[PDB]
């Protein structure tokens, strides 16, 4: 079964199911979708809401009159279907003015325009009920070493995020920001390329509590990193404000496959961690239905995102509730991992002969970890051989 | 010429030139070196000092009597040659007791022993004059998802670093810690896999000012990331306490080539940034002379590390001092990148019609960045076609 | 129940369950195993046989008398258990003499010794019944550009494989060779780094029919490549002589995880292709039980390799037999892919206005491929969610 | 001064300096260039010639009258400047009809159209004097495992290349084909992903001598492979028909940086190998001036490609001519690598006690290779630091 409903909090970008299929080497294979169509179709499939870039909802350069009608129609569709808009973002990467960045463009006039375009869309985002405002600095970075002084560009990035935090708190809005890391593409190398670099950058903003991360499965996998481990560090920091779900087959161009495709075992341990941690934000998909597909295949792929989340939710829950797994976690000492190392304190540790002078290093080294039996019980659960 | 002298602050790990050549698939190809030999040979080549793991200087399991003689001989060599010991570290990865980690081992008795082994070596490090104490958590991580709860392991890592900061401040030592990230190898995935993840982890320690990073060229390149950009963010954070220099050819096993080998253009922009920022710490090489070499080739490779740093220092300096490069940096707007975006403040930006309502996005987009001519002047300087 | 039996032809290298857990950053975590114990324990788990490098079965530098004892004990355990030895290989990578290669070492004396050590073990391999003799040139390659002139090295490599073909045919043996590609590690770059470059090199040997490939999951994945695609080109060339199963998580050091770990979807498409094509060789695991494990963990990981192959075999067979999948395969034109483009010939195609002058490119471009529905049926089958 | 002249045989694709800067995340940043302007500007920089896909020179869907005008203007600019057209290719990847491939599309009608569109441009390529016709199967492959049965697809791919060989021989043309490998992008996995798998596939064509490879720096590097090693195996097979020069920084999207950017040491070892082996084909750049640039930046990046090749040519020739390097090459036994292992034959090697029974493995293992000194001489030559 695995039938989604709005309570599962699945959301999708308008640009996701609306991707026309223009790639590096090829023209569009589908016509543009009206956002009304996307909202209604996604609600029929069991989604909870949608998200948008400014330019997905209001064509760039629209008159105020055109802007009003575009927003009216979108809000009309949301109201007719019950869909929500939990997150919004700004396109600071499609227009050629952003070819060397928005907030870190070397041209100061471009950096000022990037912030004005962002602030205008924050007002709309709050009007539509969004709780999170994402920034993906896809054009911040370089192809060559002389072109961007990174410490200057970090100073300009912090300037822009601190001005946006001044604007949201000056207006009394509750919305918070989430930076979405990516390590490369479309620039040779992008600034804040991973969850760890964005977590560290936030600690240098004037009010760090206003900013978190929106990690994307494929973008951490573009650097060969373990996405569940990155999401564990973002949870430990208290900064998982939103998350973007898709698939990726290793280290290559950003594929944005539907969720569950790409690294299926990493998607299992991701859903295991989100549900064990009680993550209560949107389960947001940032995926591209491949350009081989027509519109029926667009909707099939969006459906598959949700389906695979629900299947993996079932299996991770069954693994953690299985008493033989809980016995194997004890044999692997996962319960000792969760106990403090030295709640007795420093002096007690220094005085504890069991910790050094009388520690039998050979007996401790002979103890197996029993990790392989634990992981085969995990595999059995993912494949439904256990329940 | 490019002849190093002690004032260039080049240092080497005892384990570097002392690597016997045992790899995943092969036996040692060289005999072990006595540390005395390594100190004297490196001083003949122009080094400033050496660094050590506890177990490189004192064989594991040594009696106190053996320990005293090993340290006496080492200090004797340092005193005879003028070499210094700026950094030390603990081996928490070779002995089988550390097969599931030191500070984050699931066995709590192992975590306590890891801290006792570390503290004993901090005392020796300070006796020998070290200013930085590095921790490379090579065994912290996992090969499978059930084996390590990452938020529990981060809690145990923070516990251990905060106990070590209690010990150093309780003893009145000036030494500071530097975490050396690596994304994988020998574990499937290692915790704090990049400079950004370690920078973010330090902000959650009780006294973040006691801890920085020791980034290694090849380990950021193992994740496909831009090492100069990572070092720029560590400088911007005020956390470049030490740095490890080597070469790596892309995304593969840790090669530890001599510095300048692997990605030569990244080593040029690395030395450009270290010298432009005024980095005043050790230029430390963590490299393995390939196992094809005999001892003559060990010393040739160590010499090459220093030589290549000095050549690239020359070329980066010449690039930045060349007036045609300085004119090209202006044509590329590197000087506008260094000016605040909106020192006038938020309200002035919102009221500035030149930033949105009257911004000519098409004229700004038509302006070329002139990056390719700048980067070809950089290439000409690296290859000595310009001066 | 997914219980393996010898009929499933699962085999293991002595070096896999016998890995003592020494890595470049750490000492052994397990004692060495007697090959007789490995043979008995693997037979109890359902395996079909074992494979070996010469130096796994006979310690390097053994006397002839010691050699005969080691072999006699091993053959007695094979006989007692019914286990077979389908494949053998030479260790041309542990001993420091091979630090710059065996067959491509720059020292000519070392190239000659590498061939002598291999021919000695081919004799033993045939005495133990092996059908395939693998070569893994893990020390063939370089860390630096001037160290190895690759055209010269490939001449040397072809000379070595041609001599070995001369030896096996001179002796009347039926054994055939299989080259196992790896892109890097332990050398910076290894020669013949993928199944493609090994297949291309075999076509330049004097008798290409004596040589195939032994592709390993993890090694193609270390170059980011699609392992099922490379095994499809090996099968298409008629060169899949043997296969080496394990798991790897992307582009990094060679992990040698148990089969089914690492890229689980690629493991499912590999088993689908092996059973659809009727591959009849050994299903050989080249894996390392992680060094975190004790001996009970070693046998659990070995059991896991076989269990995972049998689960994935069930799931791929259910996918291909499901009528709704067969309908989706037609909807995606997988049956048109299998029809010749132009059996009518060149002139007929040139004269066919339907292929150019009157071809409606827009109508054909509007046709969806329906690959996502197909793939979600495959995911539902893999996860038992139909 | 490193000033290129037409004698250096540097060529550029019309699509390289003419790239308008549209990427998957962004709109064009430059206007389209008239191919006549490109030919005149490249000749002013010292280039030898240009190359083209059919749809670069003639807009897709042009009338015969428009086609003849586009070609006539182009030929007049070639004539005025002295520029040549050594190579041409077909675009079987932009138009949405090719979304699942050209020669391996699951739709048979699309496979037939792909061959018609290619044969039409082979005619034009020969009229413009091309010697090599490249195929880049950038849409041949898949995102998912059930979408493409790779054995079937390779049968289709062989059928297409055999028909094209039939056409060129039927017409008496001297033009030869070169397959350009790429591992991924725009498809999840592309068939024939490296020089190895393209060389292996050509051996299964009906007349392998008509086909070689056109390896591209960046594409092998997208699989982490050593580009000079792959070009050495292409030369060893006698199949380096053409080469495509650019730069790439590791395993990521295809960057197509100017030549000399990306992996500069591998660029030096590539130029060393091309000039040592006497490669005599075009030195063709397949690069994109980054979209940050205006038209002056486009011509600076094109000039840079040629400048970098000429600097690296100087440096590699100085390395190989330096007596101290030649001495270091001997110290590392590069001259023994070039001597046959066993010209004496199999029986002589079996009877040679120096190769086994009396070989002193420890003495030989103690011999350093001296590769680091060698490599530091190469670095000092590359950087002009001797
Ligand atoms: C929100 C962000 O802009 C969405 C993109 C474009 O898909 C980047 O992942
Ligand atoms: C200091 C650290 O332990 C040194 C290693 C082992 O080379 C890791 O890079
Ligand atoms: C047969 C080959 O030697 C086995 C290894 C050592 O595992 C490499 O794959
Ligand atoms: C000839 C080939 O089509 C050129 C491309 C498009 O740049 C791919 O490398
Ligand atoms: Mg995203
Ligand atoms: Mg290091
Ligand atoms: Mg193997
Ligand atoms: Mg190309
Ligand atoms: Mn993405
Ligand atoms: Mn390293
Ligand atoms: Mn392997
Ligand atoms: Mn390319």
């Amino acid at each position: 079964n695995y039938q989604p409903t709005p309570e599962d909090r699945f959301t999708f970008g308008l640009w996701t199911v609306g991707w026309e299929g223009r790639d590096p080497f090829g023209d569009a294979t589908r016509r543009a979708l009206d956002p009304v169509e996307s909202v209604r179709r996604l609600a029929e499939l069991g989604a909870h809401g949608v998200t948008f870039h400014d330019d997905d909802l209001i064509p760039f350069g629209s008159s105020d009159s055109e802007r009003e009608e575009h927003v009216k129609r979108f809000r009309q569709a949301l109201d007719d279907t019950g869909m929500k808009v939990p997150m919004a973002t700004t396109n600071l990467f499609t227009h050629p003015v952003f070819k060397d960045g928005g907030f870190t463009a070397n041209d100061r006039d471009v950096r000022r325009y990037a912030l004005r375009k962002t602030i205008r869309n924050i007002d709309l985002a709050v009007e539509l009920g969004a709780e999170t405002y994402v920034a993906w600095g896809g054009r911040e970075g370089a192809e060559s070493g002389g072109a961007k002084d990174v410490r200057d560009a970090l100073d300009r990035m912090k300037e822009a995020f601190d001005l946006l935090g001044e604007y949201v708190t000056s207006q009394g809005y509750d919305i918070r920001f989430a930076i979405e890391p990516k390590p490369n593409e479309p620039r040779g190398d992008i600034l804040l390329p991973t969850v760890g670099h964005a977590l560290a950058f936030i600690e240098r903003l004037e009010r760090p509590e206003l900013y978190g991360v929106n990690p994307e499965v494929g973008h951490e996998q573009m650097a060969g990193l373990n996405f569940p481990h990155g999401i564990a560090q973002a949870l430990w920091a208290g900064k998982l404000f939103h998350i973007d779900l898709n698939g990726q087959n290793g280290i290559k161009y950003d594929q944005d496959l539907r969720f569950g495709a790409g690294d299926l075992r990493a998607a299992f341990w991701l859903v295991d961690l989100l549900e064990s941690a009680g993550y209560s934000g949107p389960r947001h998909f940032d995926f591209k239905p491949p350009r081989t597909e027509d519109f029926d295949g667009v909707w099939a792929s969006a459906a598959g995102c949700m389906r695979n989340y629900l299947i993996l939710k079932e299996r991770a829950a069954a693994f953690r509730a299985d008493p033989e797994v809980q016995e194997a976690l004890r044999a692997s000492r996962l319960d000792e991992l969760a106990r403090p190392t030295a709640a007795d304190g420093l002096q007690a540790l220094l005085d504890d002969r069991s910790a050094f002078e009388e520690f039998d290093v050979d007996a401790a080294a002979a103890r197996g970890m029993a990790f392989e039996r634990l992981d085969q019980l995990a595999m059995d659960h993912l494949l439904g051989a256990r329940g």
